[PDB]
RNA sequence: CUGUAUUAUAU
């Protein structure tokens, strides 16, 4: 029984021939081709591996989608394993399909395909550039799709990756946001409490959720971390700890583009965010309610105030809008007159009526009896309004919802 | 006379 040596013969020109296509806009080798940019039905998965030639189909659309058709599925499969080491066997020839529009497509489905033995070698490659890749428009769908197939000890490593990294431009970026989320939503909190820990700053959290983008990041962090079946208090820590800055920073945020919605949310939520909630009223909203009404974006917020609110601080926010303000020198006017014409505020008078006309259901009769009696101050301004008030939309939507009352 | 986001890849 002598033993033999067989080494790999040496084809130092099978690119340069791969490189000759009949068009100059797609990639498909021309012995693939059958004249019209399809693959001829003469080639087979084993024609790929003998040319070498699974780059130059995978950049190929039409190739791609021959190379997704034909791979088989099961792992002990001869094909499958050699296309895999074809591509794996080369990080930056790995790396470069990933970031192809049409490459990407079939790394995904070896994704699909993949067992944990596979997923390993798949994770070393991407870990090496895995920021960069989260920001390309190809490659950051391979990275969402492996935070979900992973096994989770790799997922972890690849997301620990993103760990001490220019974060801020990741987060807001129209690619990389989406593979912040998955992480954020797919994941276990240990694995992305790096996250929470930057987010920390003052600075970092304002220029994330004040953009289009990163209040999305931002929204599904605080979702994750407030719903909840715990006895100690760890998810609860790294929530407080988000929660401060979102608290210091609400006056800013309440009256932004962006950052309203997930104000918004941390109102609507209740539960484990109700303690913010109340901070982000007493310290934001109040005194504020005015001016906040009038705006487009900050008039939301003083909506969702408004029907979550509880009755206590539903108190200081009437108290507030019907005696806080000193009325206008010139005109007389006070907050609800202003209110009732305003084109942003008739939406935060309507909030008010349907707020009243619900808590007059409320099982403690002082409350009910003060849910009137705001209704009543309200009527009564209406009343002496309606000549105009009937003549817009809003207007005639504020005197339905007072209509048919019992108030006390 | 009605009032705000994002919800992204196949030349």
């Amino acid at each position: 029984a002598v033993r033999l040596i067989d080494l790999e013969n040496n084809a130092s020109f099978s690119k340069s021939l791969n490189s000759t296509t009949r068009s100059h806009k797609c990639t498909l080798p021309i012995w693939a081709g059958d004249g019209e940019g399809n693959v001829s039905d003469s080639v087979t998965l084993q024609d790929v591996l003998a040319n070498d030639a699974l780059v130059e189909f995978a950049t190929d659309k039409n190739g791609c989608r021959f190379l997704q058709e034909h791979y088989p599925t099961e792992n002990d499969n001869d094909v499958h394993q050699k296309l895999f080491r074809k591509l794996v066997e080369d990080r930056a020839i790995f790396l470069s399909l990933c970031s192809n529009m049409f490459g990407n497509f079939f790394v995904q489905r070896v994704l699909e395909c993949s067992n944990t033995e596979e997923q390993e070698i798949l994770t070393e490659h991407l870990a090496t550039d895995l920021y960069n890749l989260c920001l390309d428009k190809s490659a950051c769908r391979v990275i969402q799709l492996a935070i979900q197939k992973l096994d989770v000890h790799l997922a972890t490593r690849l997301s620990l990756e993103l760990r001490d990294t220019h974060l801020v431009r990741l987060s807001i970026d129209q690619n990389g946001n989406h593979v912040i989320q998955k992480i954020v939503k797919t994941l276990p909190v240990s694995s992305w409490t790096f996250l929470v820990d930057f987010f920390a700053d003052d600075d970092n959290l304002i220029h994330v959720c004040q953009d289009k983008y990163g209040c999305r990041v931002i929204q599904s962090t605080v979702e994750t971390l407030s719903t909840d079946a715990q006895c100690y208090q760890h998810r609860v820590i790294l929530l407080r700890s988000l929660m401060a800055g979102v608290t210091r920073n609400c006056t800013q945020l309440a009256s932004n583009e962006f950052a309203n919605y997930v104000v918004q949310h941390v109102i609507k939520c209740g539960d484990a965010l109700a303690v913010y909630r109340d901070i982000i009223i007493e310290q934001c909203l109040l005194q504020n309610l005015l001016s906040m009404s009038q705006e487009k974006y900050a008039s939301h917020v003083v909506e969702v105030a408004f029907e979550c609110a509880p009755y206590r601080l539903v108190a200081e926010m009437m108290n507030e809008i019907f005696e806080g303000y000193i009325p206008h020198p010139d005109t007389n006017r006070d907050a609800l007159d202003i209110l009732l014409f305003h084109q942003y505020g008739n939406y935060v008078v309507q909030q008010m009526i349907q707020t009243c006309v619900l808590g007059q259901n409320a099982r403690d009769q002082k409350q009910s009896e003060m849910y009137g009696m705001w209704l009543e101050k309200i009527h009564g301004r209406v009343m002496r309004n309606a000549h105009r008030l009937e003549r817009f939309s809003s207007g005639k939507k504020i005197i339905e919802a007072l209509q048919s009352m019992s108030l006390y």
